[PDB]
């Protein structure tokens, strides 16, 4: 009964295989058959590429040495390479040709979804060549997805050495005929097979996968598209940083890159970008995902002035200014999105780019109240009932697992009218006691955004909203700007507070604007829609914020 | 009597003043006289510029403005401009060219060492242009060196109107006739004088700086050369990353850029790089200052093998993996040094570049037990003291403040023979019970590396040098390979255990080797040299670290 499953890299996790693309030079070069692929493999155990792959040398001290197998071969062959002869060149287009096989990467991880034990077991090298970056970017990128990587050259012994298999064994806890070994080379998959191991000889992928469901029992070829990488909270990197003497700042960093600073809304954590944090990482990015003041592990000083747009925007330049950060691109959601369409009116300097989700840039009107404003739109009744101190908190911290329950479902799920919430007298009022959980959530999520609120509760988040004529004030200074720094406005078509047709005449304001749109998304976008916006984001990303 | 200082930007803090530059222009371009300057000016308090100097508009909608002033002051001159006139470039140029005036800004730095406080008042703009990244970094390079920073576009007033000299009283706390007042512009000298305040027109700086020393009664001008920028510890951005479950490293950060990760020595902290730090962020890197494992905020596990260079090392590959960094530039101090060779030889494809301040680079002698080894030379005593667990950990912790006291010492000033440790009996057996202060260290700096150790002592460091059999048999995997990644070696003259002649052999393993050598330098080199340090990494750096 299989709980294991071992894939190679070269040929299976990674595609092309090596054998291959040397046939391919062969060919290109017009040289004799199996010339260069004989060089690479010449002495078998005792030869220079067994060496390279047990970690006795290095890739840069490998090449000299197979430039002389090449010869010798040639010499033998009674052939004469020619004088533009690389194998530099040839290997560092070959590994940089390389790309991860996703629908294997796919299907190693539901098998892992699933309890499966995952590994990658390679013939690999120390790679000190001065392109290595794209191979230790692609091992980055593959190996957090396993639970073991075991690498020929760091444990001094290679396939298809039988040592090399019961270390494999060793690592993984696991009896042979409990794994299940994925492998391009018939030779390096025998030892396997002689150790009573499930073996998969791996060719084309579709078969592959097709022969790894059969054995496993579970779905892995033609399965519904999965959802983008999420974040364990414990394997994140976590900075803080002290923005005055009573405030200090938490939040997430991963990736390398422009630095990418995702704020959230109400009432929310770093946690809602879960889905976009390796992503944007991946995509060249260096994610600061924070927790916004009155939130998770930063600070939530009780008073109300505290969390007026000028004091946030302020400390959020500050934040910048403590980490040694000229810019950032600055991407918001909700209150967020607010916070972030002020930063590039008040601190264009500091905003590489700006991008909002659902939270759409409307100026201040100078002559009606912010209150008259509210008022004149019944969606944003909510908003009022939020106006007294203690009101919406005691309700809101009542039972913090149907709160976050109540709050995050999709457009198709909703139990909250949004509508005469006052009226009622509560956002719950016409709620199950025990709400069903959404799609878009899994309990142990609603266990964490429940955690994180049992610090501080909903005070400093609800005093977000208890700014109208303080941030009213500030904003009006401004009217006579427009925001002419890269910007992208995302709307979410079944958002039914932050509507699409809010956003309409941002081009007035914004007039080089770039826009993205998303279908049947609710209010709830990074968790409801999570690939579409990572798509809409990166692509934004890439061609404005550089 | 004076106590605050206050300095504008343009002509005073930055060089050089826009009316010089303006009339450099029509000069250039054969204009007539005070034209562009006059443009500029235009319309006075309820002109174009002044609006843009209050924040009513951003720099890229003056623009405009500005070059339809240039046009009709043209008009009225009898003149054409020609057809490749572009305001734009003129000040993206003007911008661009202008520099931080260090003299002026070591003598604000000065001031404020002696207890002033200090302030830079500026009329400055929203800037928006695609170009804003260069005014961005040159005032946060500025900024962080003064109490207050206030703009006119960020406070709605400019200078000379009255309001912006009370704005600033308010701000400083100060009564007038204790503040001076540097301006370039006699028109915005004056509201200061009308005040009472000590004002200096500002034309040339060593001048201003005279009168400045003048009225301060502070030496300002032929001062000795200043230390690099330290660090506060409240003030940085605190990372946290847990490698394992029971350990977690702690690192402070700083600055964008290619990812720079400082590896402290033996017993020491991230701390021990405070001058390093900022210089490094400066020049364009992103730093990653880190307490090793067994010191300050990183987690300290009692067990020896905990220590071991292969187990270190593949937690500094779990840390970059938890970061989502591919590589990194390592850059080790004694202890670190070590761990920093053992990462280029184990793990190039993680490590962008290497390089190691004292530690030199020695093969382990596969024909020699390492206690052999250590024993050969006389200066590696202190080595085998430390072996016994317990006995170097009491004598240790029996007085904080007096270990790193003795320990903390320029060349110069030692009390520690580190000659015949073990016969002796002790590390401090013949030293001083109350050792004065190394001109090194203030006793500030002593306090804070004795509350680092408060936590959790001596066990964790001293363990580093327990595990010479563990460390020379993985050492001798690598005893084929070459380091061929850039490596920088730092040697310290005066380094009386780690001694310049040590690395010698280096090039026989590392042929590429970069050097650097630090004359009259003990083995606290950061803090013995900082100034020498730090141009040595930045020029290395920027050279072969990309
Ligand atoms: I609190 C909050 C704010 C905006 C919203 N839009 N749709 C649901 C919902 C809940
Ligand atoms: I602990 C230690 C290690 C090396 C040294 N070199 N010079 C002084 C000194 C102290």
């Amino acid at each position: 009964t299989l709980r294991a499953a071992v894939f190679d890299l070269d040929g299976v996790l990674a595609l092309p295989a090596v054998f291959g693309v040397l046939g391919r030079t062969e060919e290109a070069l017009a040289l004799p058959r199996g010339l260069l692929n004989d060089a690479f493999q010449k002495g078998g155990p005792e030869g220079a590429t067994t060496r390279l792959m047990k970690g006795e040398i290095t890739l840069s001290q490998w090449i000299p040495l197979m430039e002389e197998n090449c010869r010798k071969c040639s010499e033998t062959a009674k052939v004469c390479l020619p004088k533009n002869f690389s194998i530099k060149e040839i290997f560092d287009k070959a590994i940089s040709a390389r790309k991860i096989n996703r629908p294997m990467l796919q299907a190693a991880l539901m098998l892992r979804k699933k309890g499966f034990t995952t590994a990658i077991l390679t013939n690999t090298w120390l790679d000190d060549r001065a392109e290595r970056d794209g191979l230790a970017q692609l091992m980055c990128e593959l190996k957090m997805h396993f639970d073991f990587l075991i690498e020929s050259c760091q444990v001094g012994m290679v396939k298809p050495e039988p040592q090399i298999y019961k270390f494999l064994l060793d690592t993984l806890k696991a009896s042979p005929s409990e794994v299940v070994f994925l492998d391009d080379i018939g030779a390096n998959l025998k030892p396997a097979r002689d150790l009573g191991m499930v073996t998969i000889l791996v060719q084309d992928t579709d078969t592959a996968l097709k022969e790894l469901e059969k054995v496993t029992g579970i779905q892995l070829l033609n399965t519904p598209a999965p959802l983008p990488t999420s974040c364990n909270p414990s394997d994140m990197s976590h900075g803080y940083v002290t923005v005055k003497p009573r405030v200090r700042l938490h939040f997430v960093e991963l990736g390398s890159g422009p630095a990418v600073c995702l704020c959230h809304g109400f009432p929310e954590s770093w946690y809602s970008w879960r889905y976009q944090i390796p992503a944007l990482a991946q995509a060249g990015y260096r994610v600061l995902a924070m927790d916004m003041k009155g939130y998770g592990e930063s600070s939530a000083p009780p008073e109300i002035e505290e969390y007026c747009m000028e004091v946030l925007c302020k400390e959020m330049v500050t934040f910048l200014d403590k980490l040694g950060l000229s810019q950032a691109v600055f991407i918001g959601h909700d209150w967020g999105g607010m916070l972030v369409w002020y930063m590039a009116l008040f601190y264009p300097e500091r905003v590489r780019a700006v991008a909002s989700l659902n939270t759409p840039f409307i100026p201040a009107n100078p002559n009606m109240s912010p209150l008259e404003s509210i008022k004149a739109n019944p969606v944003f009744d909510y908003q009022l009932y939020f106006q007294e101190p203690g009101v919406a908190e005691a309700e809101l911290e009542q039972n913090l697992s149907r709160t976050f329950k109540s709050l995050f479902r999709a457009s198709d799920e909703s139990v909250l009218s949004m509508h005469k919430v006052c009226e009622a007298g509560g956002l719950f009022v016409n709620s199950p006691e025990e709400p069903s959980l959404s799609r878009m959530v899994t309990e142990e999520e609603i266990q964490f955004y429940v955690q994180q609120f049992k610090k501080s509760g909903f005070r400093g988040p609800l005093n977000w909203y208890r700014n109208m004529e303080r941030n009213w004030k500030w904003a009006c200074k401004s009217l006579g700007r427009k925001i002419l720094i890269p910007a992208l406005m995302v709307t979410a078509e079944k958002d039914f507070v932050l509507v699409p047709q809010m956003s309409q005449h941002m081009e007035d304001w914004i007039p080089h604007l770039k826009r993205g749109h998303i279908e049947d998304c609710g209010h709830w976008t990074q968790m409801d829609k999570p690939t579409e916006v990572n798509q809409i984001l990166i692509k934004w990303l890439d061609s404005d914020a550089r």
